[PDB]
């Protein structure tokens, strides 16, 4: 004589392993909450996705969860379950279930002072999840500290593969003023330019982004809207130098740097005068303008600042690397098949 548990105004499916919902937040398309699992005997993450009326919803659920079966790594938050219906007609929704995390980089940074050692070791994770994401030929393109999740030992996950695309570099080209969908603050310089965020650099530049966020606990380069974000970005590192605004052909991008008045490169160790300087020299490397000139992942990785954890063979790649939304849907029917019954 049971029924299914309501959360904030949305059913959730997912009796009878999964109990006792607590609300964690919501979207566009869909809401998070923690359950607790019962052939396991542990509480859990859970995300009711609800994209079948749109196209991009569908492409962007079925990205992220084909990435995540395929994804098995210390350091990237992988797929545990999904519940749907057992007919497509039946499927209005589908639940992903994951590890729960304690917190998040967001609410630690809000919240608590990182010490170095602290720093040092949340940078090694985020970026050995990356060396992963990378070599399988993947880009997160959404790398933001509320997507870093934390557990008690600081033990770090990286979650949210809602926005990741195959790398494309040879397309990566585009117009000036170009908009563009992932996080506003994260957001390399060539994004405003010429850049469609189809290139590994365009992660290193947001891991660079949450380092000085580490550093000061706000926000390097906080914009209020998309060119204030390259105002942001330029106020510190300065104008591009010729030989960097020369790989910028299109006129239009050219022309609007050329505009600008002149800026100098604001010094991190002023910025961050408390901050290691390994890590602010790793920092620069991170923040370097020139998307080709920007240090790769596994160049940071052995990195001076990184070297009480560098270990090369402990820091494992992928064995695997990589339509209307009625078809998708059938794609998502297919994808989760697996995790059913039978
Ligand atoms: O799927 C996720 C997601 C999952 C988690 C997540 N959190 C936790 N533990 C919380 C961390 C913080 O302290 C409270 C506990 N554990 C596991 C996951 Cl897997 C975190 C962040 C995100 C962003 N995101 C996509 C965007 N939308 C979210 C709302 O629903 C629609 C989709």
């Amino acid at each position: 004589g049971a029924g299914p548990e309501m959360v904030r105004g949305q059913v959730f499916d997912v009796g009878p392993r999964y109990t006792n919902l607590s609300y964690i937040g919501e979207g566009a398309y869909g809401m998070v909450c923690s359950a607790y699992d019962n052939v396991n005997k542990v509480r859990v993450a859970i995300k009711k996705i609800s994209p079948f009326e749109h196209q991009t919803y569908c492409q962007r659920t079925l990205r992220e969860i084909k990435i995540l079966l395929r994804f098995r790594h210390e350091n990237i938050i992988g797929i545990n379950d999904i519940i749907r219906a057992p007919t497509i007609e039946q499927m209005k929704d589908v639940y992903i279930v994951q590890d729960l995390m304690e917190t998040d980089l967001y609410k630690l940074l809000k919240t608590q002072h990182l010490s170095n050692d602290h720093i040092c070791y949340f940078l090694y994770q985020i970026l050995r999840g990356l060396k992963y994401i990378h070599s399988a030929n993947v880009l997160h393109r959404d790398l933001k500290p509320s997507n870093l999740l934390l557990n008690t030992t600081c033990d770090l996950k990286i979650c949210d593969f809602g926005l990741a695309r195959v790398a494309d570099p040879d397309h990566d080209h585009t117009g000036f003023l170009t908009e563009y969908v992932a996080t506003r603050w994260y957001r390399a310089p060539e994004i405003m330019l010429n850049s469609k965020g189809y290139t590994k650099s365009i992660d290193i530049w947001s891991v660079g982004c949450i380092l000085a966020e580490m550093l000061s606990n706000r926000p390097i380069f906080p914009g209020k809207h998309y060119l204030d974000q390259l105002n942001h970005i330029l106020g510190i590192l300065g104008s591009p130098s010729q030989e960097d605004l020369n790989c910028i052909i299109n006129l239009k991008a050219r022309n609007y740097l050329l505009s600008l008045p002149h800026k100098n490169k604001v010094p991190w160790n002023r910025l961050f005068p408390n901050a290691d300087s390994k890590a602010l020299d790793l920092l620069d490397k991170m923040l370097t303008f020139n998307p080709h000139k920007r240090i790769e992942v596994e160049q940071a990785l052995a990195h001076p600042y990184l070297e009480q954890y560098y270990d090369p063979s402990d820091e494992p790649i992928a064995e695997a690397p990589f339509l209307p939304k009625e078809k998708l849907k059938e794609l998502i029917f297919e994808e989760t098949a697996r995790f059913q019954p039978g």
